[PDB]
C-alpha cells in the first residue's frame, strides 16, 4: 500500500522586455507584414466605419489604437483595429433611438460615450482579474447571433434603399470579393489575392470613377485626431444607449482579441496574460476614445494576414501606425472621388461571411444544446432585441455545464481482467464485477448541485445489485468503492453528503471507500472535520489497493 | 494493450401499488405518528398561517392537501401540510403591497392566487422532467435567506406592536419551547418532548385563558373547505403580486418537500421519482388552492417527528387528514378561549432556528464562495428586496461552478515508484517524472468555457519541462499524456480543441495521447470526424499502457 500525500516601466509597459532584441531581419518582415494589414486597414476601417452609420472614424482608429497597444499590450502577433461583428452592433443599436442622418453631431457623440464604456468595461474587466467570463461567450452562441444579427441589419439598411452603373458595378466588384476568398479558403498559402482585393477593389475602382467622375464618399478632413472627451456626453439623456452599446461592444469586442490573442500563441509559444492583455485594449479605447476613435480589438481577419506573411512581433502594430500616419495626410485627396459602393461589398462579404450556415447546421447532429443556442440567438436577435438574444444563448450555454453537473453520470465498475484497472460497465463488455465489491465512478465534481443526487444514485446501483445477488447466490455488497479519479472538486455541501453517506452505509455494515482523489480534493480531505472521520484507512491510492486492502 | 471499447391508474394513481400490503402492524404504526403529527399541524398550521398575516387557512391546508399527496405521491415518510419558510415568505411579499387590516378579501384572494400559481409552477416543472434546478438552491444560500429574511419580518411585525399579563406569559411559553429543542438537539430518542410542546404550549394556556377569561383568537368557522377559485383573481391588477409570491413560495415550497422526500429515502432504500414526486405537490396546491389551502409542501419538522415516532407508510398522510376531519367540527368552540400569543412563540421558535449563526460563519472557514452567498443572501434581503436576495445568492452559488469549470486545476503526473500508477506531483512528492514522457491530467470536463484554456495550460507545462530538461541533460518531452480519467464530458468546441492541439503538437513531434476516457466521452471519440483523426492508436486504456506502447 502506498501513502496518500498531500502538497514599473516592465510590469506597466512591456515594448521594454521584447524591444530589447528585434533585429533589421526581423524589420525584413514585419514591414511586408504591415504593408499588407496597412493595406487591409484603409479598405475594411473606412467600411466597418460604414457599418456602424463618419468613413475617417474607422481610420482614426488604425492610429491611435494601435499605438496604445504596441506599448501595453502582450501578444506579438495579435493585430489591432476595428473589426466587422462589434461595428454591426454598433450600427444597430444605436440606429434604433437616434439616426445618423438627423442629429450627426449626436450620432458621434454616441460612439464616442459607448466606446469609452467599451473602454473601461475592458480595461476594469481585466484591471480586477474577472477575464475568464469572455469564454462563456461559446462558438454556437456567436454563430447563432452573428447570423441572426446580420439580418436585422439586413433590414434596417434596406430601409434606407426605399442605379444601372450602380448595382452593375456593385456585384462584379464583389465577385472580385467572394471569388477571392473562395480561393483563399482553399489554399492556405493563396492568402496574397486576399490580402489586397480589399484595396485592389477600391483603386481599381477609382479610376472608374476618375474617367467617369459623376453617391461618392468624398473630400474627407485631413489632419490627426481630432482631441475628443467634448464629444463625450457623460451627463445627458443619450448615456443608457452608449451604455449598452458599450457593454454589448465591449464583450463582442474583446472575445475576437482575446481569442485572437491565444489561437496566436499556442502556435508560436509565448504565454499572452489574459488579464493584463486585457488591460491593454481597455486602455486602446478608453484612453482612444477622446482620440476620435470607436471601439477597436484585434481582428480575426487582419491577424491571419499578418500571421500569414510572417509577422515577427508588435512593431508590425507600428508599421500599422505610422503608414496611416501617412495615408491620413497626403492621399485623401485621392479619396474625393472614391465610391460608397466599393466600400459597400466590403461590409457585404462580412455579411455572407457572417452566415455560417454549414456550422450552424453542423452543431445539430454533434450535440442539441449547441443546437438550441444557435437557434436561441438567432430567434433572440430577430424577435426581442440585441441584447436578449446573447442574454438567453449564454444563458442556455451556461445551462448545458450546469445540466451536467447536476445530473452527473455514475457508472459502475469492475476490474477489466488481465490487469488491476477497473473500468466501467457501459464499456468493455468483458469488465469482471469483484464479488464481495461494487466499485462505483462518479464522472463530475461533488457541489451542492449534485451532492443529494449521488446518495440517490449510488443506493440504486446498491439495490441492483443486492436483488441481482440472490439470483445467482453470490456474495452481497459489502464494499462500495468511490473511484474518486473523475470527482475534480468537492465543497463543503459535497464533503458533508460523503459524511452523510459514510454513515448510512455504517448502519448496513458496506465501508464507503473513496479511492484515487486528486488534488485541490485530498487538502480539502485531509484539512477539515469532515475528512478525519474518514482518515488514512478509507481514502487510498487506486481502486485495487482498496480492494486488495479489503476494508470489512 | 486492451482494447478501449465503445457502449393509468398505476402510472398516475400510485396508492394501488403499495396499498396492497399495509397491515395492521402497519396501521399499529402509522397512527400514532400521525396521532402526534396531526397533533403538530394544529398549533403549527395556525401558527404559520398567523405568520403569513386567517388562522384557519393553515388548518384547511392540512386537510385536503395531505389526501391529495398521499393518491398521487411516491415517498412514504414524507409528511404534509404547510412550511415555516413559505409562510413568512408569503407574508412579507404580499404585506408589502396590501394589508390584510385593510383589504382582508383582498388578502384572501391573494393567498391563494400565489397558491394556484405555485402550483402550476411546481406541477409544470416536473411535468416537463425540468425538476433538476431546485438543486441549484444550495444550502449556503438558505442559511443567508432563512435569516435575512428572519430579520426584515421581524422589522414589518414590530411596526405592528407600535400588557404586563401577556409579556410576562409569551417568554415563559415560549421557554417551554426553546428548552424542549435544547433537549431534543441532544438526544434523537427525546423528541417526544418536543412533539407535543407545540400542543401542550396551547392546551395548558388554554385553561389559564379559561379560569382568566378576559387578544383572543376566538369563534372559528366550522365546517369543510370553502370551494374557492371564486377568490381567485386572475384578471386583475395584483396578479404579479400573486405571481411573485407564487414563484418565490413555489421554490421554497419544493426545495422543502423534494429534499426530504431524498433525505428519508436513503435511509429506507425506496426510490423517490422526483419528476413525478414534483407533480404531486403541484395538484397538492393548485388543485388544493380551489378549498381554501394556501402553499403546501413536505415539511423539515413534522416529517422528522414522521420517521422519529416510528411511521410506515403514506397513510399516516390519511391519519394527518381524517384526524384533521375531525377538529375542524368539534373542537373549534374550545379554540374561541385560545390566545394570540401562544402561536405566536411557535412562529418564534422558527426564527430564532431559522438564524443559523453558526452554519452561517462555519462556511467561512471552509469555504469562501459558500461564504459569499450566506452575505449577499443577507444583504440582498435586507436592502434589496426578497427576489434578488435569492437571484443574487443563487446566482453566485452557480458561480463558483462556472468559476471551476473555467480555469480548472491541471496537475503534472508522474509514475509512482513501486507501481505503474501514474499520480500527480502536487501530492506524492516521491512520483517521478518518465524522461520521454510528460504525463499531464486534466481535472474536469472539457467544455466551450475551458478548451481553450488547456492549450494555453499544457504548453506551459511543456514549456516548463522543456527548459528543465536543459537543466539535467536529459531527453525531452517526445510524448504528452493526457490522462482523460478525471475528464466527464466533451462538447463540441472541447473536442475541436483536442484536434487543433494534435496538428500543433504534430507540428513539433510531440504526439498528444489521451489516455483513460469514461463513458459519454468515447462515444464521442468513436462517432465524430474529430475522433478518427485520433482512432485507436492514441486513445490507451490508461497512462501505463500509453508509456509501454511508447508512441513515437
Amino acid at each position: 500500500l502506498h501513502k496518500v500525500s498531500v502538497p514599473a516601466l516592465q510590469y506597466f509597459f512591456p515594448i521594454f522586455h521584447w524591444g530589447s532584441d528585434y533585429s533589421l531581419r526581423l524589420l525584413r518582415s514585419d514591414v511586408v507584414s504591415g504593408l499588407t494589414i496597412a493595406s487591409l486597414a484603409i479598405p475594411q476601417g473606412i467600411s466597418y466605419a460604414k457599418l456602424a452609420n463618419p468613413p475617417i472614424i474607422g481610420l482614426y482608429s488604425s492610429f491611435v489604437p494601435p499605438l496604445i497597444y504596441s506599448l501595453l499590450g502582450s501578444s506579438r502577433d495579435l493585430a489591432v483595429g476595428p473589426v466587422s461583428i462589434a461595428s454591426l452592433v454598433m450600427g444597430s443599436m444605436l440606429r434604433q433611438a437616434v439616426s445618423p442622418d438627423q442629429e450627426p453631431i449626436l450620432y458621434l457623440q454616441l460612439a464616442f460615450t459607448s466606446t469609452f464604456f467599451a473602454g473601461v468595461f475592458q480595461a476594469s474587466l481585466g484591471f480586477l482579474r474577472l477575464g475568464f467570463i469572455v469564454d462563456f461567450l461559446s462558438k454556437a452562441t456567436l454563430t447563432g447571433f452573428m447570423g441572426g444579427a446580420a439580418i436585422i441589419v439586413s433590414l434596417q439598411q434596406l430601409k434606407g434603399l426605399l442605379a444601372w452603373q450602380t448595382i452593375l458595378m456593385g456585384v462584379a466588384f464583389l465577385a472580385v470579393l467572394l471569388t477571392t476568398r473562395h480561393i483563399s479558403a482553399r489554399n492556405p498559402k493563396l492568402f496574397w489575392v486576399s490580402a489586397a482585393a480589399p484595396l485592389t477593389s477600391v483603386i481599381i475602382s477609382t479610376i472608374i470613377s476618375f474617367v467617369s467622375k459623376a453617391s461618392v464618399i468624398g473630400d474627407l478632413p485631413k489632419g490627426l485626431n481630432p482631441p475628443s472627451a467634448n464629444m463625450l456626453t457623460f451627463s445627458g439623456s443619450y448615456v443608457g444607449l452608449a451604455l449598452n452599446t458599450g457593454i454589448m461592444t465591449g464583450i463582442l469586442s474583446l472575445t475576437e482579441g482575446i481569442a485572437v490573442g491565444r489561437t496566436f500563441a499556442s502556435i508560436n509559444n509565448y504565454q499572452v496574460d489574459g488579464n493584463k492583455e486585457m488591460m491593454a485594449i481597455g486602455v486602446m479605447n478608453m484612453a482612444g476614445s477622446c482620440a476620435s476613435c470607436y471601439v477597436t480589438t484585434g481582428s480575426f481577419s487582419r491577424s491571419a494576414v499578418n500571421y500569414s506573411a510572417g509577422c515577427k512581433t508588435a512593431v508590425s502594430n507600428i508599421v500599422m501606425a505610422s503608414a496611416v500616419l501617412v495615408t491620413l495626410l497626403f492621399l485623401m485627396p485621392l479619396f474625393h472621388y472614391t465610391p460608397n459602393v466599393i466600400l459597400s461589398a466590403i461590409i457585404i462579404t462580412a455579411v455572407i461571411g457572417l452566415i455560417d450556415v454549414r456550422g450552424a447546421a453542423r452543431l445539430w447532429k454533434v450535440d442539441k444544446l449547441d443546437f438550441l443556442a444557435c437557434m436561441a440567438a438567432f430567434l433572440g436577435v430577430l424577435l426581442v432585441s440585441v441584447q436578449m438574444g446573447l442574454a438567453i444563448a449564454v444563458g442556455i450555454s451556461l445551462f448545458k455545464i450546469l445540466l451536467q453537473v447536476t445530473r452527473p453520470n455514475m457508472v459502475v465498475k469492475g476490474v477489466v481482467p488481465g490487469t488491476a484497472s477497473y473500468r466501467s460497465m457501459a464499456q468493455y463488455r468483458e469488465a469482471m464485477r469483484v464479488p464481495s465489491f461494487l466499485v462505483v465512478g462518479v464522472e463530475s465534481a461533488i457541489y451542492f448541485a449534485n451532492s443529494m443526487y449521488l446518495g440517490e444514485r449510488i443506493m440504486r446501483f446498491l439495490r441492483e445489485e443486492d436483488e441481482r445477488a440472490a439470483k445467482c447466490n453470490q456474495c452481497p455488497v459489502r464494499c462500495i468503492i468511490l473511484d474518486m479519479s473523475a470527482v475534480a472538486a468537492i465543497d463543503t455541501s459535497g464533503l458533508d453528503a460523503l459524511a452523510e453517506l459514510k454513515k448510512v452505509l455504517e448502519k448496513r455494515n458496506i465501508e464507503l471507500v473513496l479511492a484515487n482523489p486528486v488534488g485541490s480534493v485530498t487538502e480539502r480531505l485531509y484539512n477539515s472535520v469532515v475528512g478525519k472521520t474518514f482518515g488514512s484507512d478509507r481514502v487510498f491510492f487506486s481502486v485495487a489497493e482498496a480492494v486488495a486492502a479489503a476494508p470489512h
